[PDB]
């Protein structure tokens, strides 16, 4: 029903379109990249690596690009302000690029008619939610907004429900990361980040993240309780998340699995998985939770002293977030 | 000055042959392998894909295998039992074939004639020893004991700093660790531990060890009072510890890098390294160090909840450690 | 329509199982492996790191594995001659345990009541097909037969195109080959066949194959017109050949890409594929193509002089040709 | 003895300078990366994920690069004709960005003071020099000059001696390749070459070169002789070369490893090597050869058509002919 635009067509950009028509959530009438034309799009989109040929018809035809027979405006704007989201009738702009994370700069879309803007990561001042655990906390004043990072997605969700039935004292999160597009395939600069310009292929990269402590953000009670480090392998997508914590009240590991079972089939179905099958990373792939907690995984030293262990599509659980949180943003209106 | 034998030429039995050889510490004179006759160990002692071409000369002549110019005898037996280590004169054997871990099962080359065995792997009931820690616990009495595994070997040198300086109340563990040769290429058959058998190049898979305990054994204070789990993830050496632990006095961040720094400079020296640099796993490819503290990497949620990381060459660092062991025992004889 | 046992739960064989229920072809009603119970079983084939999780339905129940509703018997046999694929109603059985491939040893499994086995490897005494070159020559008289190799199965096809229209005066064939169940984690034992046994994630391997040669076997005028040799490489599926040929009459490169079109559009249609866009192997993962033809990797430095390229699902085009050759054995009888 | 500026401190550009401190050759005193600021360059430079730490020192100090205590001049401009090298008294520059690679382009450096340029890469104009092969055609007229690609300097100094012993009548080359900096981690943008955007760790990609057509322009009666084409594999170093030809006078296997030997031996020793051992891709890793047969490797198909195979370290190879073509450059003064 909501008509979307999608500043960017990289890996967020091309599956969050993959989302939206995969599940006719949201219309998606409008993309721009200024280094991605029109024929070159097509191919970019119908194969993929890593979730293989897309699921339907796609093709150019008279300067649009049309998924399953759906036409689509094809833009090449370097400049976010002038997009012309709204002669193309975009209504919410997904904020993709990763370079316009700011309110200043996201809000640029707003110029050329958009009349939302979702930031599909974190922002330094753009309000921030996670499905499943703060979404209701959205309203019709807030024109731009931020659906987090992929790392936060997976771990909110189940440090909610951690939290409501046993309380976290302090929790500290390791993320296991497939390697991403910022990463390098030999040794190169990165001269901000220097362990991350090293070959991917060919290492275990420590990496700080914010995904921890924004937590703390979405979840209020938790601010200041949180905080992790990741590390990049070499695997193309699936993540893992270690979250070792304190809990207040007595937690036998049985009765942590119960409440995750039951949050995973009642409030936060489709978005908190629960397993107890002896799965690896590749199992995820093409999964749309946002995390799913391994049972078997995991474990705990004493009641008050576990380590739980949850798996993430890092590209597809939070590409299909960014379309459910404007699917919600839609029903708002 | 110690003569040694080796019962399993495989990645451990092979760069224990290399640490004996590099280092001068002890003489090799015997190597029992039914699965790789003498021309076939030339090669595979040679050329090595990890740590590159073998340093030193290796040729076969008159049924030995011949290292630098000494002369190794060479068995091909199945059976422990069987293997003429006393004819051979072999005084230490190193068990590193994975299947006979017991006191029962390693003290058959004490048949053979070994006046004591090192199982290069933990022990359900042989003592365990980690250079550096409690080395010093070993005496003549012990004929069969086993040098715990890599990841232990790891975590316990930087448990004792820890526990020492502040005390640990409760740890947990997580291990990103290399591909090993029990791992599988493609998912393949593994009845015993079903993820183990799933594809090792295309898969985070998660794991069980003993590891994290078993410094409660070498550490008696800390009996109880830590576990852990390991992620394998596709690269074909080096690991890293994540230790997430509750200290019972405080400390800032910066006086764990300086007790750690210390221990490194002084009493574990070339067993727990300290560094502050950009690094990534590569840079620790055949480190010898048993454990390498990354003082970049680490966080500290307050002065009582940390979350500290050490590298370590699993390959490597262990292999030398059981050089270093059976040069220890040979001291006491 | 004809039912069939699998001797061997493995990349094949349970691909073959895969193939079977998703095409519906043939019927499996019986599967032997003495290390893969039925719990087991269950889980090898509902999670699959290359192709993902099974299509349809999969679970235990009363002592069979069911799968879309189908029960089939399980065996756990070491020995093939003490299989009752009789009493289980197998008719025809494929040995795909890699271990069983002379008439000799795979002529046990009518022993049990099997009345024809095919054998999913070359064999140095079946009879070999390739369907769409040689299978019209199976005939009702054959009761042991060799569906040949993967790579067989992608070039005798492109060959038979060549030579029918151009004539073959000689060629030399590379594969790039993704890496098998036979290839180690890590460097290890491979006592035939050193360099199979370097570690696979770290190395191209160069690998004899009788691929090529066998290919004068299927297209008898090409006996001793083709030869070829391997490299393996560290991806989990998909391979590719590189067809190097001197050719006797001339052909233009347009030339060949139209009647190599021409026969994927006609009596090779689902066998041999065409194409023209920019692919690489991942978008050949779950190709049921035994062979796909790739126009723009190709080149030629002369009209009787050309170096052809086609890519090959070793895994799942493979599988896919075991089932259609027992359609078509079943559909002489 | 020749005073060296490098322009562009990238794999080969480090490499190089790795390789001029190593051989004494030539001194390097001036660099050039606007990307990588002076710190930086002592982390890229001291640590290397493919060929290990460099084996000396490096810092900085007074805001010189200096390593093994010879102080280098640091520049940090986008356009080469403003970098000053004859202030740092570079006589020669080597071009190692990629991105001037005409004599047009090359040719700023002389603006600032050099007096002859190497292009590290094959040249649209510049002439192209294999060392082994055409090296001894230099003179003094040359002022901007091409090292060719590390592809053509594997083939070239095989095709010669395999040329002037058997003559070549044809030939058609494929290189399996490692993987480069030109590549994406994942599936990203290249709009000139689609197929290089995709995935390297995922795929088998194949790609255009021009390395063996250039084998003509080094070898002049080759010309119009040979081409071929590349796969790129997920590997981080070390490419072979497969070279399928027909010769013009009948030349036995045996007889073929024997002229490659003796000139492995001879007037090529340093250049092309010569194995009889069953190696590996990393069995060549750090190899300074520009070419090593793999006699087990290849294989015939008659006296008259073979296909034969040669490893190389693409960066280590290369690299140090970069600094032997500038020692014969500067002997020719
Ligand atoms: N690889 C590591 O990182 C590491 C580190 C610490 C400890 N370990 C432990 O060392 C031991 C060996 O591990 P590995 O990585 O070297 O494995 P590996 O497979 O590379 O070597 C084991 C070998 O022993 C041989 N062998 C098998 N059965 C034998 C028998 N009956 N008699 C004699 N030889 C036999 C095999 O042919 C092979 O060479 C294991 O217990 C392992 O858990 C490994
Ligand atoms: N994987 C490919 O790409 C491919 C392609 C074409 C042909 N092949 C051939 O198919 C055959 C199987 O190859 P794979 O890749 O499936 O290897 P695999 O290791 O995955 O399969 C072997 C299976 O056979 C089982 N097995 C072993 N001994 C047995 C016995 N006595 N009785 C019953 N089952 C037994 C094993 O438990 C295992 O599951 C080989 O001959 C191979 O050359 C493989
Ligand atoms: N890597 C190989 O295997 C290999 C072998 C032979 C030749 N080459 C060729 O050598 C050249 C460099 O390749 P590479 O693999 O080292 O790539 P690279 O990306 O590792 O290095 C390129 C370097 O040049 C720097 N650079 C970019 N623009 C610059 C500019 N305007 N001025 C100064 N520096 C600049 C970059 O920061 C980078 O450090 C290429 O032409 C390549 O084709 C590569
Ligand atoms: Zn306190
Ligand atoms: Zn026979
Ligand atoms: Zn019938
Ligand atoms: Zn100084």
């Amino acid at each position: 029903k909501v008509k979307v635009g999608v500043n960017g067509f990289g890996r967020i950009g091309r599956l969050v379109t993959r989302a939206a028509f995969n599940s006719g959530k949201v219309d998606i009438v409008a993309i721009n990249d200024p280094f991605i034309d029109l024929n070159y799009m097509v191919y970019m989109f119908q194969y993929d690596s890593t979730h293989g040929k897309f699921h339907g018809t796609v093709k150019a035809e008279n300067g649009k690009l049309v998924i399953n027979g759906n036409p689509i405006t094809i833009f090449q704007e370097r400049d976010p302000s002038k997009i012309k989201w709204g002669d193309a009738g975009a209504e919410y702009v997904v904020e993709s690029t990763g370079v316009f994370t700011t309110m200043e700069k996201a809000g640029a879309h707003l110029q050329g008619g958009a009349k939302r803007v979702i930031i599909s990561a974190p922002s330094a001042d753009a309000p921030m939610f996670v499905m499943g655990v703060n979404h209701e906390k959205y309203d019709n004043s807030l024109k731009i907004i931020s659906n987090a990072s992929c790392t936060t997605n997976c771990l909110a969700p189940l440090a909610k429900v951690i939290h409501d039935n046993f309380g976290i004292v302090e929790g500290l999160m390791t993320t296991v990361h497939a390697i991403t597009a910022t990463q390098k395939t030999v040794d190169g600069p990165s001269g901000k980040l220097w362990r991350d310009g090293r070959g991917a292929l060919q290492n275990i990269i420590p990496a700080s993240t914010g995904a921890a402590k924004a937590v703390g953000k979405v979840i209020p009670e938790l601010n200041g309780k949180l905080t992790g480090m990741a590390f990049r392998v070499p695997t193309a997508n699936v993540s893992v998340v270690d979250l070792t914590c304190r809990l207040e009240k007595p937690a036998k590991y049985d009765d942590i699995k119960k409440v995750v079972k039951q949050a995973s089939e009642g409030p936060l179905k489709g978005i908190l998985g629960y397993t107890e099958h002896q799965v690896v990373s590749s199992d995820f792939n093409s999964d749309t939770h946002s995390s799913t907690f391994d049972a078997g995984a995991g474990i705990a030293l004493n009641d008050h002293f576990v380590k739980l262990i949850s798996w993430y599509d890092n590209e597809f659980g939070y590409s299909n977030r960014v379309v459910d949180l404007m699917a919600h943003m839609a029903s708002k209106e």
